[PDB]
């Protein structure tokens, strides 16, 4: 009744927080972020880690990227383009996309908001296990570029999940609230949010004038994120396996998916150490894949992708009509900002200035959404 949660409903990962400072809630697996994945099996519906974990064995019925579909028409160019690359089926029901899956031996179709509602239900349950009581008040975040239809469908996913959605707020706004950047006093505060997540890259320039938020500019690449760096590691390893065993593994989907899972793990380790070891038992034709990679080789494999994050920053400043020196704060959002080379590129681009990464980048949005939920529920 007097409690409220903040939920970052992300494209690839979701996060839930409660202001108590903010407490970001760890899930049953102990993770502070949860995959935005829903898997339909012969016996049940799996949400989060359990869904992401069995993707190699059930790709057709493991749904992710519902956020790319939510609030869009089926005939939308983005939907038609995205459909080609997903292993699950997207169908047309009255010009609204639905994901069609096999669930308990039968064909079933779900609206993007229904799928999102299952991720939201998991986030709500995670919060409930932490607080020891039912909680329904929540603030859910969306990208600043989301249109009214996308915001309404996101809100609908909240209602389907049993949540009272206090407000739908922009992700870069939530990240600025997490750092208290709306509480610095009278006058204009210019904030740049650099968000590099699992699958998308968003740059936002915000102006906070006497506590009031204005989005002056948005730029980025909707199709650039953590998964592209995992794939550069996949390509490198496929090439390594070819040189070591004279065999191409590319056409064996299970082997590729397994290698990609190991690559995402090695990438995360490389943010905190200078070397990482891949330990894959029987990757292809009964051959084990035990190898290592250095932070330096990883930076080289992703160099062009890391560098391409700077052009949208330049375009956002241009559109905001602001120079680098006019930006008061530089805020890192998204799990991929954890990469030291990404941080170095943005710091060098901002003439050696400090970057805000004190709050875990993949938690800053839910942190901010929880602060906003606490303000709305108290008032
Ligand atoms: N230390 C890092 N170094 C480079 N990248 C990183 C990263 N920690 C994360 N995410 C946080 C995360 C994601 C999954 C996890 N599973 C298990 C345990 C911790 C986990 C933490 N990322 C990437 O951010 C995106 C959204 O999570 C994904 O592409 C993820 O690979
Ligand atoms: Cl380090």
């Amino acid at each position: 009744k007097a409690a409220a949660i903040g939920i970052d409903l992300g494209t690839t990962y979701s996060c839930v927080g409660v202001f108590q400072k903010v407490e970001i809630i760890a899930n049953d697996q102990g993770n502070r972020t949860t995959p935005s994945y829903v898997a339909f099996t012969d016996t049940e519906r799996l949400i989060g880690d359990a869904a992401k974990n069995q993707v190699a064995l059930n790709p057709q019925n493991t749904v992710f990227d519902a956020k790319r579909l939510i609030g869009r028409k089926f005939g939308d160019p983005v939907v038609q383009s995205d459909m080609k690359h997903w292993p699950f089926q997207v169908i047309n029901d009255g010009d609204k996309p639905k994901v069609q899956v096999s669930y308990k031996g039968e064909t079933k179709a779900f609206y993007p908001e229904e799928i999102s509602s299952m991720v939201l239900t998991k986030m709500k349950e995670i919060a409930e296990a932490y607080l020891g009581y039912p909680v329904t008040n929540a603030v859910i975040t969306v990208p600043a570029y989301f249109n009214d239809s996308q915001r309404q469908a996101t809100k609908d996913a909240g209602v389907i999940a049993g949540l009272n959605v206090l407000r739908i707020i922009n992700e870069p706004t939530a990240a600025a609230i997490a750092y208290g950047l709306d509480r610095t006093g009278k006058g204009e505060r210019n904030v740049l949010i650099f968000d590099l997540g699992g699958g998308t890259f968003d740059v936002s320039i915000l102006t906070i004038d006497d506590g009031i938020f204005e989005v002056k500019a948005t730029a980025g690449d909707t199709h650039l994120g953590g998964e592209d760096f995992d794939n550069r590691l996949v390509n490198h390893f496929v090439e390594e396996f070819k040189r070591k065993h004279k065999k191409d593994i590319s056409q064996n989907k299970r082997a590729v998916r397994r290698l990609r899972t190991a690559c995402e793990r090695a990438k995360r380790t490389l943010s905190s150490s200078t070397q990482a070891s891949l330990e894959i038992d029987s990757l292809f034709e009964g051959i084990d894949f035990y190898t290592s990679i250095t932070r330096a080789r990883f930076e080289e494999l992703c160099s062009d992708l890391f560098r391409s994050t700077l052009e949208p920053v330049e375009k956002a400043l241009r559109d905001a009509k602001l120079d680098k020196a006019q930006i008061h704060d530089l805020v890192l959002v998204g799990g991929s900002t954890r990469i030291p080379k990404v941080q170095k590129l943005l710091q060098d681009f901002f003439n050696g200035r400090d970057l805000n990464k004190s709050i875990n980048p993949d938690e800053a949005v839910a942190y901010g959404a929880a602060v906003q939920a606490a303000i709305l529920i108290k008032s």
